């Protein structure tokens, strides 16, 4: 039959999709949600055999374990494991696309697993199976005779075996396939895995049971009044005796109840279900629930019988949320959200696909901690303890169905297919079987990149029709088609329009007003965080508060998706994209997180906190204006720490309890703040801080912050005159001043400062030389690839234009000494092909004092792409600890990408001045910087610089951060400016004109002593 | 205060380069104690007569921006054309310079003169690179108004019937100019892309003979 190959079979005896079930028969153990012993876990040791095609599967397996198979840890993913490779493809499908066969090589994975099975068990109820997860596809027997077939990676098949158990050992096999029918409707952009990678576990229920049970929750106007509505549906044999009880807890108090019998309303001609009922639980004053505050009660539904005996029970958390789009607006309990998103895969560098519960609390805190309240479930349904713990945690999640065909051509091919409407129907309506009673999920989508199909029409209205209570979304086809109630694009931008045919992406201020447009616009993606990104996200959270219908988005994406691999000498390291042969493959765009594989925050991270914050300032005269973007909580866990420094020197500072109301607003009136006696920029800063820990945060955690230049006094005050003056040496090759134990060198024939020495001891490694190129970016250089080159993007257009290959050409290099100082005037042109590229003009004044004051002004051609920087570089002999700087910091920032940083007085250990961004690249830049000092040097001025023990040159070439090496002492790179970062999307030049190097002519000016 | 700014001399020197004169000026510009402005100038005078300015302005970041930040002087000569290559050839400001054009422009000293009847700064003309008038020539990157009214009398006078030539031509060369704005004319209108709020300005002319 290959019935891997048949779209038209997507399972066979698979029982019916519901929510979680443990078929407590203690209502107690029910209402405390404890453990069950009714529901098993199978996970553990099994034994598994690989095989290169169903075709190669020995029929022995079927009866006896093989001797060849080994012993491995369920849940997993056989690649983790080295079986085969994991394969990392973006749009281009794994496999050849003529649907519906897969490869003739089919990797596949044989399970097997000797159990035995509770003696009670085998004489009463009903025993199933059921697995979480298979990826893709599977066929199942017990003791030998075959049970039944089932697709969809992402939800749970289960099955029955009471008719299949016996007394003693018996046997499970499982036949995984790689590849399935399914695999067309599971093209996301992530690896590409198998095998039984979700949980694995056995429930008995009985005969008579509850089979489905619906909670749903309707208020008055205002939100004091609430009725709990359940419908509970039943399997078996219907009595007379028979009746269902639903309970609401708070708690260990019950505060509603209701029971009755079976035997629905009349809904037709026929008659009505007599296999269904519906309790009906009026609750005044209900606790409401939110990402701000997740209250929740506990719903327990117990089958039973009139006279007071139990049959079963099961139950839910329960939060009392209404989610309805109004006027344009989505709203949450009446008052309308502002999404602080990010989309997140489920991923782990060393157990591939496999989740935990000790990664999954991790992500939830870091979330909760930066300040997002919303999860995206790119791009299927997720492990079913994701929602427990949102529900609990408070996280506003999108459920999305696992339906994605980015690689057909067209995108709809098979969404507007009818023949593929069953498959696609089974990954919809199955997720909501399953989810629709998570108070967390507000919003399901009908999968991803997919083009517009009529599949994907007729699957919206199934949504609207059995469950009112969530928008449905759905961005393919040009993200605001007839399939979704919100205007969901990705990567649209906020001022610029990308009219692409037939599915263009509006400026987002745009998109809302289009003719006839009334829909609230929320980006399901934006801010493609891949590398050294986020360029510009600040522009996107001013749009977002400034537009009512702007509400929010989902930034791409939480996780690097990088893998562990070892070197020879077992040494760990964080692969990507054909880092395991498989090919062909997209290399790095696999990695597009806020934070690493293992967590660890990328810089970026900062930045979305900080633009996320839930508290705005404004400052006037002496008084701060708080203002609460909070929808339902008071400020009851926040402190506003103040602080007043002169140029990083602390002067005054103090503290004041914030008492906002949600959307409110508190004044609070700074005393009087004694003006400094030295000169310099007064700078106030502000911290809201919580003083006591949160279930998601530990006591002192800082959720905002916000700074003010105050009161600037100029310096006036001219320096002390020195006695000594430098003396001028001069010769064929050179130009050497002299200051006490000081010496600087000139080259005549380079036109450079090749040299300096403290008393006999060189400080430069290599000459001090402009630059006007930087390690390209992941932003920088898009899709362009060796075999297939983009002209339009950034790196190629340096690359073409030379940037990489031109030479300094000396035109210009003189000394002169003047009064109390020696003058070097140098001049120098960088040329291609003819072409002049750019020209720059520079002074050196070494003074008495022992001060060299560096003047730079350069010319850029306006014909030649903007340049990603103009500065100065060098390689110092010197290698320190630290580094000290007064500037915005502590992390890494850059132009479009700085609003997070805090202008002080930061020190760091070295190491810290770099960032390990696994596809190597420019970093660590910190910008607005006044003065810089490492070991025995100070540069001052108003600059932007980076410092490391690698060139430009190696993060250049080098593919992977594990291959760099430390070089000898230390690469200084400082900056009169330095182009944006970019980051809209990286696949296509996104860095906003304001933040381009396009002036023409730019100055900048540095003084380098030593302290 | 800064209409009554008074310029304070921080430093005057000379120095003898190989092939020319450097003369290196710092002013601040204070008000009641506080300084609003701090303005750093070299001048180098070579043997091809010519002279190259430098300026270097640091702006108090808790002063209200400055409407501008240039040179003027009152020239002896009174000429009767106006020759640039700029922005042109009518009057053109930062905020409103999209009509003009960038070519060589020559119109008669009269053209450069706006008879707004209620009197201000007017004539600008943007994104000039050279300047010529009379026997002079300024080459640079730099905005301009030239005409027979200082900025004294055209904000002492109320309308344009009272005003009377001086003696000469009054120069104003600025290497930076605010906005003009005009979204109302009751509220402060000039957007913040053309406020001069960079606290540290660079520009640099050279004044020769044409
Ligand atoms: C190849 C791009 C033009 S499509 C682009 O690729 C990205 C890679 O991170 C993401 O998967 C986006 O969702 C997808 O639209
Ligand atoms: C600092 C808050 C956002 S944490 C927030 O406070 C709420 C009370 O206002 C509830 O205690 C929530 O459970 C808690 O997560
Ligand atoms: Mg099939
Ligand atoms: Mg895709
Ligand atoms: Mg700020
Ligand atoms: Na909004
Ligand atoms: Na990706
Ligand atoms: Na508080
Ligand atoms: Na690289
Ligand atoms: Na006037």
């Amino acid at each position: 039959r290959r019935d891997w190959e048949n779209p038209g079979v997507t399972q066979l005896n698979r029982l019916a999709a519901h929510p979680p079930f443990a078929s407590w028969r203690n209502s107690e153990e029910a209402r405390t949600d404890r453990p069950s012993q009714q529901l098993r876990s199978l996970n553990g040791e099994w034994r598994f055999a690989w095989f290169p095609a169903p075709e190669a599967v020995p029929e022995s397996w079927l009866e006896c374990d093989l001797p060849e198979a080994d012993t491995v840890v369920v849940p997993s993913n056989w690649q983790m494991h080295g079986y085969d490779a994991p394969i990392y493809t973006n749009v281009t499908y794994p496999i050849t696309v003529n649907p519906p066969f897969v490869p003739t090589e089919n990797p596949t994975g044989c399970y097997s697993l000797t159990f035995n099975v509770d003696e009670s068990w085998l004489q009463e109820g009903q025993t199933r199976i059921i697995f979480d997860g298979v990826n893709s596809a599977f066929h199942l027997w017990c003791n030998g005779r075959w049970v039944g077939y089932g697709q969809d990676s992402r939800l749970p098949s289960e099955f029955d075996l009471s008719a299949f158990l016996r007394a003693g050992e018996n046997r499970l096999a499982v036949m995984v396939l790689r590849w399935s029918d399914g695999s067309y409707l599971e093209d996301q952009d992530m690896w590409r895995m198998s095998g039984i990678f979700r949980d694995v576990s056995l429930l008995h229920k009985p005969t008579t049971q509850i089979s489905d049970f619906h909670v749903a929750t309707r208020f008055n106007d205002d939100f004091s009044r609430a009725v709990l509505e359940a419908e509970v549906q039943m399997c078996g044999e219907l009595r007379d005796y028979l009746r269902v009880t639903v309970s609401l807890w708070q708690g260990e108090t019950q505060v509603a109840s209701g029971t009755a019998p079976f035997g629905g309303e009349i809904i037709d001609e026929r008659g009505g279900y007599a296999d269904r009922v519906t309790l009906r639980l009026n609750v005044e004053n209900p606790k409401l629930w939110s990402a701000e505050i997740p209250n929740l009660y506990r719903a327990v539904v117990e089958l039973h019988t009139a006279d007071g005996t139990l049959i079963e029970a099961e139950a839910c958390d329960v939060g009392f949320r209404e989610v309805r789009i109004e006027n344009g607006l989505l709203l949450l309990n009446g008052k309308p959200l502002l999404i602080r998103g990010v989309n997140r895969h489920e991923h782990h560098p060393l157990h591939g696909q496999v989740m935990d519960e000790q990664t999954m609390v991790q992500d939830i805190l870091l979330m909760k901690q930066n300040n997002f309240n919303a999860v995206r479930c790119s791009h299927y349904p997720n492990h079913p303890l994701w929602y427990t713990l949102c529900d609990r945690y408070g996280l506003y999640v999108v459920d999305e169905a696992n339906i994605e065909t980015h690689g057909m051509v067209p995108m709809n091919r098979l969404t507007d297919d009818p023949r593929w409407l069953p498959a696609m129907s089974e990954r919809v309506t199955r997720m909501v079987q399953r989810d629709r009673n998570h108070p967390s999920v507000i919003i399901w989508s009908l999968g991803n990149e997919s083009g517009h199909g009529a599949n994907h029409d007729a699957l919206y209205r199934w949504i609207k029709s059995v469950d009112p209570s969530r928008p449905v979304q759905y961005e393919g086809g040009g993200a605001d088609t007839t399939a979704t109630d919100i205007i969901c694009p990705m990567y649209a931008r906020v001022d610029e329009d990308q009219p692409f045919p037939a599915v263009p992406k509006w400026s987002i201020k745009k998109w809302l007003s289009l003719p006839g447009e009334t829909r609230p616009l929320i980006l399901c993606e934006y801010a493609h965080a891949m590398g050294n990104s986020l360029g510009g996200f600040a522009k996107y959270w001013q749009a977002f508060r400034q537009y009512p219908r702007l509400q929010g988005g989902f930034v791409w994406d939480w996780v690097d998706q990088s893998l562990i691999k070892y070197d020879e000498n077992g040494n760990p390291w964080s692969a990507y994209g054909g880092d395991f042969g498989d090919t062909p493959n997209d290399a790095q765009f696999c990695m597009n997180g806020l934070v690493f594989a293992d967590r660890t925050p990328h810089p970026a991270l900062t930045e979305a906190k900080h633009q996320q914050q839930f508290f705005q300032f404004r400052l006037s005269g002496q008084t701060i204006e708080v203002t609460s973007e909070y929808l339902f909580r008071h400020s009851d866990n926040e402190l506003l720490h103040w602080m007043v420094a002169l140029d990083g020197k602390p002067l005054a500072s103090g503290e004041v309890p914030l008492d906002v109301a949600p959307q409110g607003k508190q004044l609070i009136e700074l005393p009087e703040l004694p003006q400094p006696e030295s000169a310099g920029q007064l700078w106030l800063t502000v911290r809201v801080v919580q003083p006591n820990a949160t279930a998601w945060s530990e006591a002192g955690h800082i959720s905002a912050w916000q700074q003010w230049r105050l009161a600037e006094n100029l310096s006036v005050t001219l320096p002390a005159a020195s006695h000594a003056i430098p003396h001028l040496t001069t010769s064929e090759m050179d130009f050497c001043i002299e200051l006490g134990n000081k010496r600087w060198q000139f080259n005549r024939q380079s036109g450079f400062l090749s040299q300096m020495w403290i008393g006999d001891k060189k400080q430069l490694l290599t000459p001090l030389r402009d630059q006007f190129t930087r390690a390209p970016l992941d932003n920088d250089i898009g899709v362009s690839e060796a075999t297939r080159i983009d002209p339009n993007a950034w790196v190629e257009r340096w690359k073409a234009a030379g940037h990489y290959q031109a030479e300094a050409a000396l035109l210009q290099c003189t000394a002169d000494t003047l009064a109390d100082a020696v003058l070097i005037t140098t001049a120098h042109a960088w040329q291609h092909q003819g072409k002049t590229l750019f020209i720059s003009r520079k002074t050196y004044r070494i003074d008495g004092s022992g001060q060299m004051a560096i003047t730079v002004d350069v010319e850029v051609a306006s014909d030649t792409p903007h340049p990603a920087r103009i500065g100065l570089n060098c390689q110092l002999a010197q290698v320190a600890e630290r580094v000290n700087w007064l500037g915005l910091g502590p992390q890494e920032n850059y132009p479009d990408r700085l609003t997070a940083a805090c202008f002080d007085r930061w020190d760091l250990p070295l190491s810290d001045m770099y960032t390990p961004y696994v596809f190597p690249s420019e970093n660590g830049l910190r910008c607005g910087t006044r003065e810089l000092n490492y070991g025995p040097h100070q540069w001052r001025g108003d600059f932007q610089f980076n410092i490391s023990r690698y060139s430009q040159q190696q993060l250049m070439e080098t593919s992977h951060r594990h291959l760099l090496h430390a070089e000898e002492g230390t690469w200084l790179n400082i900056d009169g400016f330095h182009m944006g970062i970019g980051g809209d999307d990286s696949w296509s030049p996104s860095v906003s004109a304001e933040f381009q190097l396009s002036a023409g002519r730019y100055h900048y000016q540095l003084v380098w002593c030593q302290k």
